[PDB]
């Protein structure tokens, strides 16, 4: 029975710009920000009476890979040292141009950043914003994992990484690739006539 | 690797109403027809950067199941009694009201109908209409099946099923549901911005 | 359930004359020429609401065998060499009166000729020219074997053999018989009444 | 040596209507009848040097089985029951409207017929009429079992079926499919050129 | 028997150049474009009695590898990331200067592309264009693939590659090298005299 | 690594006249010849940069078969008896037309040859004239034997059979095919674009 199984397993992916405006700073700072990842974005919107571009009811982010591709020269100075974490409540540092300190160097899920022009990345389960004010999350298990509604635009945040770049005396760019490993649930097909 | 996996088995289905007057002749006399399966009937064109409802490059279709739902009371009279035939090579009997004889009694892969509040299925790997001048099919072997570009609205005909159904003194309608087990393969969904 | 069993093989062969005109030129020098087959040739028109003389669906040839049956006498002077090769993509050399060389004597699927006296067959599994602008065919294997639909008088060539007979003084006819072992699928006799 | 094998079985069908006309008689009557069977009526003549619909030189049928598709309705009421009788000699109950018993119910071969709304099929092997004087047959043995020639238009009858119906205060109509388990022997197929 | 054993196992191969000309636009954007296969440009012409430079009559594509030797010193900056595709039906995404977008990053036979001075290759078994209509081809199955013709100048395009690569501030220059691994068979050597 | 390995074994024929002119001497005489093998004569030169019809830069000559095909009818009369002899110095019998005796009877590497309307053949490995003055040659050994560079037009000569056939009253012609199963190593094929 295989073509009733409604579980199907695939991979999305996007890629867009981030960039660390070079400062004069200097001593040592970081540009703190942070990335939630939201189906929205890997998911265009279908046509018809197909909402979505893939006809499923049910999703669940299985696993989340965050690639950093520099874009400087592997002949680039005032290379720096950073770190990325795994934030699965939602709440990440403030953004900041220039802490004086690496404010993600202590997460136990702290990995480190060469800059500028090496490359990293993190896969990790994200986990979904499900109430902001509670932040409350699933541990990992594959069986037990929530399923969520497939929507065709108001789907909810999942979140995941926080990230710390030291700052430069050249700018610092990077091309980050977000790939969702997705596993969507229940086919829903709709076929009119004609 | 189950996400980079490229394969989706599904089902998808069709139900379309077919009649067969009521004749006045006397002596027994058959309606001949027959049915071509196009994956254009069972899938929606999409919206966007994707084209198809379903983000699949190519598609074979595994197997087809024509159902055969009578709408007759069971207490209707002038019972008859047809055949189905298993057509691969896309020449039917030519299309009538009422032959004299039933011309698919005799065929091989022939399946007896009973008329006219029974319902009846036949379950077969159709074959593409791959040129209708020579008419070549591939005997049935999974492994190595002609895999076909998913377009669409140019998709190419499948063929399958020839009929003929005793005629009766009362008209005799049924709600035929078409059903293609199908195999997509490589995933192609285009994820443009905004 | 041998009676339901749509299977059935057999033999079909046809006779027709061959000759190699008498030439004078001193030299040796090779008569090119070749044969396709084409089940019209094997099968005639059936009658009635019946169009052919097997009452079948589908058909494929198994095997070809094609045997030169010589009429000079074994007492006949100025013998030959010549080379028969199976051709399975349709491309034969042009044929030829006097090539000043046996253009098949080094093919791989070569065999020798005896003139003018011998007995000569060839058995091989000949291919369908499904498209003669591309010319593709299957390899040996009877499982997958390509299903053709059997036709009452367009059907479709299948492709096999060139000759070469080596020019002699005195005329060398040949009465040639071809062989098709066919099988045929699904049985489909119709039987009007009356 | 698969093509070389001369034997071939299959399948032979016809579809002919019977009525029994109601009758207002009171007490309890039978309709008594019989059936033949005669390759005549399954095999349509052929054409050209091919007289026959189907290229062999002998048959024997194997099998024979009679369906008796009831056309009534399953709400018709004055329900009867009657008998049907494997007759092997060619002497059958002289055929009459309305016999004051079932002639047929004592018979060893006899089978129950329900009326008028049901199935009702017999499946025997049938024996031809060698001799109309003497009529005798041969016991059932596969291996010893006459074969006949396979002619044109003055095929010998094959004997079998006698029935008794119970008649009714309505109109008890089916539709009677005979069906013809053949083996063919001794392939014949004529080519004429051209 | 191995000089009769007419087959024989090649590679075949050319380099040509590809350019992507630097483009001032700001966000991240891909050319798209693709590649066929076709035999004509792997083997010159032959000469005389003999049309192509390798005696064979028939052939088949068993691999194809695309290498993609960059020519961008690496000192160069404003890496980017793109993929390169497998495409077996003939359908590429249209081809285009710089897409908002990598329409080939979901594919799955997708390959990240390092940018730019990365080496990348594919190794896969392309298929033929046998009817661009349809757009069929067969499963990997090494013993029943097609044989083709080999032909002088007409040969039919085997197709595979799409590629998408990010647009850069600098032009970015490779070196295209294909390489088929290609299967010949039946020798077909002509040998004219003098 | 079957693609990289550069052997390809095949076979090479040529087939050319020979005739022995009758005499009216009365004592047996026998008219005394030879032969030797040249590559320039069974590969045709090729087209472009591709000097040779076989893509391949060396060769060595694994066996020679020599076969004399009788052209005078099995009635011919005044039958007699020769000799085939092995040569692998070049050193051959001088020409002769009618010596008094057959030179070749007695050589240890001598086959008798049957005249007039007998076939004959002689199966061996000849050996190339390296040096015509020591006339040396290696043992057969087929690891260690020397590899040639194939060349266009002047290419080695390959030593190997003398013969002696007893002269007749009546004209002896035959038709001798040379066969080479020759060894070629290292594709070479050149690919100029356009």
């Amino acid at each position: 029975h295989p073509f009733t199984n409604g579980i199907f397993n695939t991979r999305l992916s996007r890629t867009f710009g981030y960039t660390i405006k070079r400062t004069t700073v200097k001593t040592p700072s970081w540009a703190v920000d942070m990335m939630r990842f939201n189906i929205n974005d890997f998911l265009p919107p279908g046509g018809g009476s197909n909402p979505r571009s893939v006809p499923f009811e049910y999703y669940r982010i299985r696993k989340v890979k965050v690639e950093f591709w520099p874009c400087s020269p592997i002949t680039q100075g005032d290379r720096g040292v950073g770190s990325s974490a795994v934030i699965l409540d939602d709440n990440f540092v403030t953004k900041a141009t220039a802490l004086t300190y690496d404010p993600y160097v202590n997460y136990s899920s702290r990995h480190t950043i060469t800059q500028p022009f090496s490359y990293h990345s993190r896969y990790f389960t994200p986990k979904p914003v499900l109430d902001s004010t509670i932040d409350y999350f699933q541990p990992n298990n594959k069986r037990n994992q929530l399923w969520l509604r497939l929507q065709t635009a108001g789907n909810v945040d999942h979140v995941g990484l926080g990230t710390a770049f030291e700052n430069s005396i050249y700018d610092q760019e990077y091309n980050i690739r977000v790939t969702m490993y997705v596993q969507f649930r229940e086919f829903n097909l709709k076929d009119p006539p004609l």
